[PDB]
């Protein structure tokens, strides 16, 4: 729609007067420049949908249902940002890869400090159910050169779909760190991972049945690799042919990140010499870190 | 400052979250969706949102989410100091003629308020400088409105509501209908401003921004009528101070009126000191 009169557009448009304006005398001028852009864009929002009293309601009752479910662990406001890209926008905005950097991608909630010390070629499982896959790979930085002692995070879900830390007994599976070698090498034994649900019970999974969204993210393994004077990684990996690769429920998918998970006969010669019951995968993954 | 490149990865990832929305069934779902969308990111993208930043703002909803209701609303209260609020009312209390502007209704309205005369008293032991309140409700042809059903409510003189009070307390409170001819009249309190909530995330954002979370002084109204559209609003004082500072923007400059102090026969003869007197014409458009 019904057109809005100029009367009622010149009412409107004072009130976005009225709130930018509040924030004058704002200190710190970044917070002010924020805070301005804030308003700009919310009422801009509410006033090209013409946002309706019972839909300011339900916005209300989501933030509202949000609140209540969000702990320790489970942190719905930041779900709600991952389904609405918001997450990988800011991690895209402040990590811009230049030249060999390897991308960054979502974090999520599953890392746990405290994580299990493991050497290379050790195994991060630790009970999880799986079928084994071996990863390796070098960590160089943007001028070419190995970086030893490197710490590389990994984690990842079972084949259930779930993290150790979701778990209620206190158990320690399919996560761990190990420190990069004198050629700045890694590898360790972890299970290929496979797709799984974000958290849906809440306010965020109702948005996403409602339109006809799913929960389901593309098969990752994540890493969070650290050293001195570089820029921290937090990345994942995911698998090439995985058919959720274009519809991954936080937009993390990135093709660089891509990796072939290439899966070896049932009897096939292991690193090591592990004896595996069936199937078992590889990949490789070379990491390269940008300057701090 | 932004390349090519990465201008055109920051708009795709835009498009494919839009894109993730084109089953929604409901029409107007997915229209709120992807305007919500396409505003969230260009904010994101307008400030180069940093990841300390986004932290922040995180945490501050975290912490609104953790203040919970039971008259304690964080979530609607920053609605309100962000002005998303009354802008929802003004988009759905639009201009027609002189029809009197609307407001939130804040935090404190009360069903079942004690019924009183046109003439009568709201005050019910609650402290302040009496003050006569009067005027016409019409509609927006300007037919006087018999019988339209008003509700008043306001702080007291030490800035709090009946219900703040632990005793279960009823004052500064009532309705009346209006008359014959559209007029009504009463006893009250002349308003003085008094603070939103301010120990929460709220607060904490109105102090890092420079902003106060006093509310300019004002009686609170809602005015229902056969026929007309439900009025909710606020008068405020003219020459108060607050006025271009109210904390959730509920003032509008139709609103405010003309508190005159008197020195002066009272309005159907009571006691004195000082009082006030105030005139509030309300015009009331159709359903
Ligand atoms: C900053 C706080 C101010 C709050 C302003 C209100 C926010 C406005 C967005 C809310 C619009 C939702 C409209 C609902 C449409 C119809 C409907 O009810 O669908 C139901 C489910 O709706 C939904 O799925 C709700 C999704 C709403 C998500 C809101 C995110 C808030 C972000 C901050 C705001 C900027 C079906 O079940
Ligand atoms: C829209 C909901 C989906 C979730 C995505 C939201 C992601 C976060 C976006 C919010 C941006 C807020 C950034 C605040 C900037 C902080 C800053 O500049 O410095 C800090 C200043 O200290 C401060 O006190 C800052 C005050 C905090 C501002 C409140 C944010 C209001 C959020 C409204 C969201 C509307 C939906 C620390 O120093
Ligand atoms: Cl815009
Ligand atoms: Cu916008
Ligand atoms: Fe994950
Ligand atoms: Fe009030």
């Amino acid at each position: 729609s019904t057109p809005v009169s100029a009367e009622q557009q010149a009412r409107e448009q004072d009130l976005v007067e009225r709130v930018l304006r509040s924030f004058d005398a704002t200190a710190d001028p970044r917070l002010k420049q924020v805070m301005q852009a804030l308003t700009r864009h919310l009422h801009a929002f509410l006033r090209e949908v013409r946002l309706t009293e019972a839909e300011w309601e339900t916005g209300i009752g989501f933030l509202t249902d949000a609140g209540h479910v969000t702990n320790e662990r489970r942190q719905e406001f930041i779900l709600l940002s991952d389904v609405l890209g918001a997450s990988m926008q800011t991690i895209a905005m402040n990590n811009e890869a230049h030249g060999d950097a390897t991308e960054a991608t979502v974090f999520g909630p599953f890392f746990v400090e405290g994580s299990p010390r493991i050497e290379s070629g050790g195994d991060i499982a630790g009970g999880a159910a799986g079928e084994p896959c071996w990863v390796e790979g070098t960590v160089t930085d943007t001028d070419g050169n190995p970086v030893p002692d490197a710490r590389i995070e990994v984690w990842e879900a079972d084949d259930d779909g779930f993290y150790d830390v979701q778990y209620d007994d206190d158990r320690t599976a399919a996560r761990a760190h190990l420190l990069s070698g004198p050629d700045g090498g890694y590898a360790f034994w972890a299970i290929t991972p496979t797709p799984y649900p974000i958290p849906h019970d809440g306010p965020v999974g109702r948005m996403l049945a409602a339109t006809g969204r799913s929960p389901m993210r593309a098969s990752h393994l994540h890493f969070m690799v650290t050293a001195p004077g570089r820029r921290t990684l937090v990345t994942h990996i995911f698998v090439e042919g995985d058919e959720l690769l274009d519809r991954d429920s936080v937009f993390g998918v990135k093709d660089s990140l891509v990796k072939s998970f290439e899966r070896q006969p049932a009897g096939a010669p292991t690193p090591g010499g592990r004896e595996i019951d069936g199937p078992w995968s590889r990949v490789r993954f070379d990491i390269v870190l940008a300057p701090a």
